């Protein structure tokens, strides 16, 4: 796998092509959050936000003994525990994706988390820091990225056209029980000042935070083979919660290397131009970036940071070729959301990011199969040859590209967190391939 | 030609039949958490290298700061420079971000409530009910396949399920008035009582932490440590690998025990709390005990962190397992040996208690805690010595002699930090061993 990554490595500078007509993205705009996406009726006709529609089909499911849309369970035993476990994976999530930047486990300062407190009188999170090298530092953080629950971690130069222009957030003192009903709009600004901070009208990022580390966390390829049924939802929710202690962990630590961090999961901005940026893998015509290791089958977080480091190269293993002709998300999606078509500057609707080339596509039909299906479908992703496992072959000189039910998910191969050690060797890591 | 190792084969071999293997007598009684060394005035204190007496954690905090400052990372071991020994303690400080005050022991505190009802996921879930609707499943078979699935997804490299035996829960717990803000906590812990009762879910009142008679079970999660920082021991990195499984341990409890209330069933969550790990891991078949006092495995020998969910829900346990560690530490005594603090005993076991920190009443090689936690501030961390050392802990025990599986008796941090990780610390050379199939998790 790391003889694949160099094979692929490019020279420096980002790989997304943009015009003149680029602007930064509210987060208002996408279609979980967005006015004109955000209803959607119910298997009876009733008009309700889109995630309470969702649950009324997941209880009718649980009632008739299905797993997702015309699927039957073993049982309606069996149709509860795949309901059980979703739900249970999102425990350490606020409001699917944890997106309201400095609210709950999103804290953009440590000061007032219980472990910093712990830990204060050693002053680790107040001393200047020990080592400025960027070539250390990039080697330790990825190394706690590692150990933070990371499969694959890359660093770019943060690129501001992928920061949302205004997060989705809540006022600072509405708890939790108040949040999906007060959600409000926030500008995030950079600024000359020496840490992150919120005022009570903005999201003030300093002008030195000049760097991001992404990470990769992938996901259960049994699992996600049941999309758009139950089970691809569980290694999903799952995987969100893996986000989060990601997100804590790795602030910390770069906290107590005497900088800052602002985590992100699902807020600040958008996860796949980082993604790209940092070198985990390639955009493609799903929309997702597709890493050699696990194809699109890999959820992304994010973290932001003046520390010092060495950005990675961006990789081209030919994912954009591939796409062109391949088409089987397009033809498999249940909601006809992905284009067939060629990439454009033009974005389909208020969802998409005009001004940068790409795929377009409609993310409001996309929402609106989740109520009708009661989950986060995950077809696209089940489908696409860069998920399955032995996609790669070796020609004799180089590595290239090959041109060609949930009972038994349950009673199946399981290992920690959903890996799989078939494969887990894949993501081995020395300094070598850190730094 | 070499066997193919299957770690499956290896504990199938080694199986018991059913019954607690641990010995006790009649002087056996239920432990009050506040005699552990970490609680006990008697134990609580130790100076630190000025000779200042203050809480452990205290005064080994002081010892770090010395380190850093002097580019060490840990006793009279130097680092490569300052910044080393810095990156090495922010390692450690950050994975303890998800624990309470070194284990999440307060009972129905912070992390560890007894009930789902208050926490943000289960509210964004109530209208589904999967928490308020009755259990779908009551079979013990099905019920064990479907949790041990969940508890591997949960982050648990080993799981195993118990009959509750109620003499390893603590007496009374260490915990903090529900009032009282984190910041007062340490100042404010007081003991509760924790007692069984006919109520139908778990509930705290003022006077009493109250387990339902109904809770049957204890399910039991192993959590790998990381090999090559463990064996920095008692240095920096041993208690980075230390804290990031703590973390993991909170996780586990929490994802689980939502699962298990989305299922229709209760949990209780304990992390360090509650009850006494190792003799419930024992009990549940993830190991044997040792004379350093661990929970021996055959998958990570004593480098494996414990956590354990006490439940309702019908579950079919597991049998324990004998693979031969009582005898090997009879004739081995490393850890003793290597001990810094002269801790571990070389003596056999025996039923009575050597302080106040032992539970007298059962059979078990009996170690000095006190010194034990003693060398802690010394060190400035957690030791762990005894993990790194014992021969159970190398990566390749098991050989095949053609007939049968058996243990191979033949048995710095800066190449740490430029060597070997992989995802949480696990070692692909060896996560093979603990893949899962319907077959290994219920019979
Ligand atoms: S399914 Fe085909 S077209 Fe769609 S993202 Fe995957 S490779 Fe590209
Ligand atoms: S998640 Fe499902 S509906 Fe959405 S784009 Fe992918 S296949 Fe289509
Ligand atoms: S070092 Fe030897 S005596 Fe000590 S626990 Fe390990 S096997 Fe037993
Ligand atoms: S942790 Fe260290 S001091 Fe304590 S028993 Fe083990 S070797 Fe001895």
């Amino acid at each position: 796998a790391a003889e694949i990554r160099q094979q692929f490595a490019m020279t420096a500078g980002s790989p997304i092509i943009v015009n003149d007509k680029l602007e930064r993205y509210a987060e208002v705009r996408t279609a979980f959050t967005h006015p004109t996406s955000f209803f959607k009726p119910n298997y009876k006709g009733e008009v309700k936000p889109w995630f309470l529609s969702a649950y009324d089909e997941k209880v009718r499911q649980i009632e008739n003994g299905e797993n997702g849309p015309k699927m039957k369970a073993k049982n309606v035993g069996e149709a509860r525990a795949g309901r059980a476990l979703e739900a249970a994976g999102w425990t350490l999530d606020i409001n699917y994706g944890n997106i309201y930047p400095n609210r709950f486990f999103m804290l953009w300062s440590g000061e007032t988390m219980t472990n910093t407190q712990l830990w204060a009188p050693v002053g680790l999170d107040r001393r200047p820091p020990d080592t400025t090298d960027p070539v250390e530092l990039t080697n330790y953080v990825k190394f706690a990225a590692r150990m933070a629950g990371a499969d694959l971690v890359g660093v770019a130069r943060l690129n501001r056209n992928w920061v949302y222009s205004e997060a989705v957030t809540i006022p600072a003192d509405v708890p939790y029980e108040q949040s999906l009903h007060k959600e409000i709009e926030k500008p995030i600004v950079f600024k000359d000042v020496p840490l992150p901070i919120e005022t009570d009208d903005e999201l003030i990022i300093p002008n030195t935070c000049e760097n991001v580390i992404v990470a990769g966390i992938a996901m259960n390829r049994e699992m996600m083979q049941t999309a758009p049924n139950s089970m691809a939802c569980a290694t999903t929710a799952f995987c969100y919660s893996r986000m989060c202690m990601f997100d804590m962990w790795l602030c910390q630590f770069i906290r107590y290397m005497g900088y800052y961090a602002i985590p992100s999961c699902n807020g600040v901005g958008q996860s796949v131009a980082f993604a790209v940026e940092a070198g985990l893998g390639q955009a493609s015509r799903m929309g997702a970036c597709i890493t050699p290791e696990f194809g699109p089958n890999v959820r992304l977080t994010k973290v932001f940071t003046n520390m010092p480091l060495v950005p990675d190269k961006p990789i081209d293993f030919g994912v954009t070729e591939f796409c062109e002709t391949c088409k089987k998300c397009a033809r498999e999606c249940p909601s006809k959301a992905i284009t067939e078509g060629p990439r454009t500057f033009e974005g389909r609707s208020i969802h998409n990011q005009s001004g940068k080339l790409q795929w377009q596509n409609d993310y409001n039909k996309c929402l609106g199969y989740w109520p009708e299906s009661g989950g986060y479908c995950g077809v696209c992703v089940a489908v696409c040859p860069f998920t399955k496992g032995n996609i790669w072959i070796h020609d004799g000189v180089e590595w290239l590209i090959d041109n060609t039910n949930i009972t038994e998910v349950w009673d199946g191969k399981i290992n920690t967190y959903g890996l799989d050690a078939d494969h887990f060797r894949d993501t081995v890591s020395f300094r070598k391939d850190r730094v």
